[PDB]
């Protein structure tokens, strides 16, 4: 599992951290990984494992680099292997505006999701809850039937968790050959929908083509699933063992956009990278071209130099800081639709079911890798302490 160390790797910088699956695992995904910030570990260390690859450990580093697209590429952003007009288009279709408007039916949504659950005094929140949610919004935001979650799920799941049956490639293709006929039917069209909207839009002057929209619709599909689904499961754990935050929202339901952000610092979960594109000497490393770099999202909230006691969460924490949407040209096009979908989240979860905790005995595990996260999260709550609010 070790890769052959490099001749230009000095050994004092030898730090063999597994991101696939790191030593502390058990002790919480974030705190295995908050272990590259000790006293002891350089800002930036190479690792044998997964090939090879540089880790930027420190928030100044991390968004150094982000910032530093002509050194470090996202030709390969995964370890192991007219921008803005492209985000322009995709902003038009998540941005703040559309986010805004959908609010309402994103509320809707989270309800009756809840309220199939609030009686039952239990559920798997991670499967239950988390999963069926974010597929759901993408489903409202791009006029879509909820009669094709089932094989659209299907696909996405085959992309990141394989059961076997498709290999990427073919996962890829379905939902292309799913998409393709709605982009060119809704083209002819003055749809107000998000596929619409990308299906018409203008790239350099001339119209996207065919290809071009069917992918970014598939990353706007994608990267508003894991990301959301894990994150919302960090933060149901948290408040599930933490009844003091639960009554602090409770009492105060105009501090949750507050706590959202805090929470978002202190369970960030994205591990992405870049490639040198030449050699390149970085806060006095040597790198060479072709190196792969680990900018680990989540380290920047939980860096001590960027957040006093970094593993603690307060809802009044003065000046949050943190990369969880990214940092530089790529920045997260769903960072706000996100955001919304954890307050509302919360919000109408906590007005419904206030009382909960996690299953007695059960302990609850986490993975870890590009976009970290939780297996799964039994709570338990007694319905007769619950409430059914409807809209
Ligand atoms: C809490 C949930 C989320 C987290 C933590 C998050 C994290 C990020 C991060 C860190 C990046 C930049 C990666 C890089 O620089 O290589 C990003 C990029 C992106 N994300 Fe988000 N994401 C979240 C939700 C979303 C949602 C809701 C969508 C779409 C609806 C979205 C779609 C995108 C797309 C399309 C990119 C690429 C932007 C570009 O390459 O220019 N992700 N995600
Ligand atoms: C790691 C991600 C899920 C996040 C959104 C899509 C994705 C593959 C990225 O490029 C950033």
């Amino acid at each position: 599992n070790l890769a052959p160390l490099p001749p230009h790797v000095p050994e004092h910088l030898v730090f063999d951290f597994d991101m696939y699956n790191p030593s502390n695992l058990s002790a919480g995904v974030q705190e295995a990984w908050a272990v590259l910030q000790e006293s002891n570990v350089p800002d930036l260390v190479w690792t044998r494992c997964n090939g090879g690859h540089w880790i930027a450990t420190r928030g100044q580093l991390i968004r150094e680099a982000y910032e530093d697209y002509r050194h470090f590429s996202s030709e390969c952003p995964f370890i192991p292997r007219e921008q803005r007009q492209f985000r322009a288009l995709a902003n038009q279709v998540v941005g703040m505006p559309v986010v805004d408007k959908l609010e309402n039916r994103i509320q809707e949504l989270a309800c009756s999701l809840i309220e199939s659950l609030r009686p039952q005094g239990q559920c798997n929140f991670t499967e239950d809850y988390a999963e069926p949610f974010p597929i759901r919004i993408f489903m409202l935001l791009a006029g879509l039937p909820e009669e094709d979650i089932p094989h659209l799920k299907y696909l996405t799941d085959q992309m990141t968790r394989p059961d076997g049956s498709m290999t990427f490639a073919e996962a890829k293709e379905a939902l292309y050959d799913y998409l393709i006929p709605i982009i060119e039917q809704r083209r002819q069209k003055p749809g107000t929908d998000a596929i619409s909207i990308v299906a018409n839009g203008q790239v350099n002057g001339r119209p996207i083509t065919s290809d071009e929209a069917k992918r970014m619709c598939g990353l706007l599909l994608v990267g508003g699933l894991d990301t959301v689904v894990n994150f919302l499961s960090f933060s149901m754990e948290f408040l599930a063992k933490s009844p003091e935050h639960r009554q602090e929202l409770i009492e105060r339901p105009e501090r949750i956009p507050a706590a959202c952000e805090e929470l978002l610092r202190r369970f960030s979960l994205v591990a992405d990278g870049r490639i040198l594109t030449s050699d390149y000497e970085f806060h006095g490393v040597q790198l060479k071209k072709g190196d792969q770099i680990l900018l680990p999202q989540m380290l920047s909230g939980l860096d001590e130099r960027e957040n006093a006691c970094p593993m603690h969460v307060d809802f009044s924490r003065q000046k949050v800081s943190h990369t969880t949407f990214g940092h530089g040209s790529h920045l997260c096009l769903g960072q706000h639709l996100a955001r919304r979908e954890i307050i509302v989240t919360l919000k109408e979860w906590l007005t419904r079911i206030p009382d909960f905790s996690i299953a007695p005995g059960a302990q609850i595990q986490h993975k870890s890798g590009i976009v970290s996260g939780v297996q799964a999260l039994p709570l338990v709550w007694d319905p007769a302490t619950t409430k059914a609010v409807h809209h």
